[PDB]
């Protein structure tokens, strides 16, 4: 099913890549094209031995000396490429939730979307990393049912998919529709429950339902019910319930979308994605918005960052 656009390179050489590096480095300026150009094109494991290769041959750090080397964008670009995949997402987080900031777009984005074997590896990742609890961070920086619907996904505890049960697909619909639209208020607690305990399949089956019931889509009433960043983050929980690449791909549509380009979410999506699903991701881009992501990235940003990005895309 899923599909990433970067897989390993066959016939790697490690320290035949290092040499190329060092040389794209060494003295005067420095060739932001060989670099680019080789690392677009190695898996992120592979990234991590020639890292490992310099070291033993130069005995110098990689990514410290690209970051003496490079600037603004593509620096954040190649950094993050570089960053061990087991540990990308556990660095956005931490660096989400730091300092007085918080930025609940990342934590809403990465939490909703990150299956529970994701979240696991990812908890074990942070606190092994950055010597702090995970789910203690998050609560320490948020509120209200925001919070609590973090920590729910947070417990990475989601039902297994087993098969249907139309009565319970029933009974979760109506209740939905009791806990918001036939409610004087909202009962936030029934919504975060449901939407964050069961299993797949029964929720795409209770979506459906619930149309069906009361006429509205879901992501409808949410909007009608709640505000902000809750409202936020179960839109974001319910789009990837029908389709992690779905909403990822309409994550990056409005990344670059509106005027500027929101290059952190460029940069985050495309790198955390490319070797698990950004093909997919493309094909619900070219389905939804009827650009390719190629043209979009192509005339939204601009130099190495640019090639790079588009290098990575792939695409028509
Ligand atoms: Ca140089
Ligand atoms: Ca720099
Ligand atoms: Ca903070
Ligand atoms: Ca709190
Ligand atoms: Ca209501
Ligand atoms: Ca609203
Ligand atoms: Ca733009």
């Amino acid at each position: 099913a899923l599909r990433g656009t970067v897989t390993d390179f066959s016939g790697f050489d490690g320290r035949a890549d290092a040499e190329v590096l060092r040389k794209a480095m060494k003295g005067l300026g420095t060739d932001e094209d060989s670099i680019l150009n080789l690392l677009t094109a190695r898996s992120n494991a592979q990234r991590q031995q020639i890292a490992e290769e310099f070291k033993t041959l130069f005995g110098r750090d990689l990514v410290n000396d690209m970051k003496s080397e490079l600037t603004g964008k593509f620096e954040k670009l190649i950094v993050a490429l570089m960053k061990p995949s087991r540990l990308y997402d556990a660095y956005e987080l931490k660096h989400a939730l730091k300092g007085a900031g918080t930025d609940e777009k990342v934590l809403t984005e990465i939490i909703a979307s990150r299956t529970p074997e994701e979240l696991r590896a990812i908890k074990q990742a942070y606190e092994e990393e950055y010597g702090s609890n995970l789910e203690d961070d998050v609560v320490g920086d948020t509120s209200g049912y925001y919070q609590r619907m973090l920590v729910v996904l947070l417990q990475a505890n989601r039902d297994p998919d087993t098969a249907i049960d139309d009565a319970q697909v029933e009974l979760d619909a109506q209740a939905l529709f009791q806990a918001g639209e036939l409610k004087w208020g909202t009962d936030e607690e029934k919504f975060i429950t449901i939407l964050g305990t069961r299993s797949v399949s029964h929720l795409r089956r209770v979506f459906d339902k619930y149309m069906t019931i009361s006429g509205f889509q879901i992501e409808e009433t949410i909007d009608r019910e709640t505000s902000g960043n809750l409202e936020n983050l179960l839109l974001a929980v319910v789009k990837s319930i029908r389709s992690i690449p779905a909403y990822l791909a309409e994550t990056l549509y409005y990344a670059m979308k509106g005027a500027g380009t929101d290059d952190h979410t460029l940069i985050r999506v495309i790198v955390s994605r490319s070797e698990i699903d950004l093909f997919n991701i493309r094909k619900e881009f070219r389905k939804n918005f009827a650009t390719s992501l190629y043209s979009m990235i192509k005339g939204d940003t601009s130099g190495d960052y640019k090639k790079a990005l588009l290098l990575l895309c792939g695409g028509e």
